[PDB]
């Protein structure tokens, strides 16, 4: 099955998922000088005060924190979106070294990691129906650079030792995703895809201009996780990012001058 190694990595995915070579694939390079400022874009509305985190899980390609999406508790609206999108989960993509790990790039610059907050359009009732729609999902992407620690991330990194290998999970309640957001909600947006199989072309991407800073000790804890299950040869969970895909007939818009 698919992964991030030499023999099953991103250059192989198109064999099982031919949409990998489609017209609106993600991630992409964000050319900041070619993005078009669109003063008709609204501010993003991030309403996370009633978020209910449930569990944290090593799924073999990342780790994810999952939320109760049975009600409008933590929702994204506005920006380029029509309607209301419910937070399902967040996860990260990261590198073996600090100069790579993000999926999106900015003027070809790679960041150490990229946070994805995954939301689905309540129009479609469940995330399985939403992935089959061109406007089914909205993913909020946030870049991580290495420097000062992000205090709001520490509760996450401290439990990773308990989900080291594929398939492990743990309860993970009362985690507040607002402690992962940067000051500014200035963003770029473009139509795209999931960055892991099935690579469905169902995502409105909203990528924040301002990265968050995390400490070296925080990102090193990411790099101790395992792709493998317990009892298999240890393969560190690093470089779990898809590289930039061709922009083709798309324009990236900016909410900011
Ligand atoms: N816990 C849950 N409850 C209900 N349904 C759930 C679920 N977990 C998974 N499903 C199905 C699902 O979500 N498929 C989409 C997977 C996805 C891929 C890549 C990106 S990415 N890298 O583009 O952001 C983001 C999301
Ligand atoms: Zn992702």
């Amino acid at each position: 099955h698919w992964g991030y190694g030499k023999h099953n990595g991103p250059e192989h995915w198109h064999k099982d998922f031919p949409i990998a070579k489609g017209e609106r694939q993600s991630p992409v390079d964000i050319d900041t000088h070619t993005a078009k400022y669109d003063p008709s874009l609204k501010p993003l509305s991030v309403s996370y005060d009633q978020a209910t985190s449930l569990r944290i899980l090593n799924n073999g390609h990342s780790f994810q924190v999952t939320f109760d999406d049975s009600q409008d508790k933590a929702v994204l609206k506005g920006g380029p979106l029509d309607g209301t999108y419910r937070l399902l989960q967040f996860h990260f993509h990261w590198g073996s070294l600090d100069g790579q790990g993000s999926e999106h790039t900015v003027d070809k610059k790679k960041y150490a990691a990229e946070l994805h907050l995954v939301h689905w359009n309540t129009k479609y009732g469940d995330v399985g129906k939403a992935v089959q729609q061109p406007d089914g999902l909205a993913v909020l992407g946030i870049f991580l650079k290495v420097g000062s620690a992000k205090p709001g991330l520490q509760k996450v990194v401290d439990v990773l030792d308990s989900i080291k290998t594929e398939g492990k999970s743990a309860d993970f309640t009362n985690f507040d995703p607002r402690g992962l957001l940067p000051e500014s909600l200035d963003y770029w947006t473009y139509p795209g895809s999931l960055t892991t199989p099935p690579l469905a072309e169902c995502v409105t991407w909203i990528v924040l201009k301002e990265p968050i800073s995390v400490s070296s000790e925080q990102v090193l804890k990411f790099r101790k996780l395992n792709f493998n299950g317990e009892g298999e040869p240890e393969e560190l969970m690093v470089d779990n990012w898809r590289p930039a895909q061709p922009l083709k007939n798309r324009q990236i818009k900016a909410s900011f001058k």
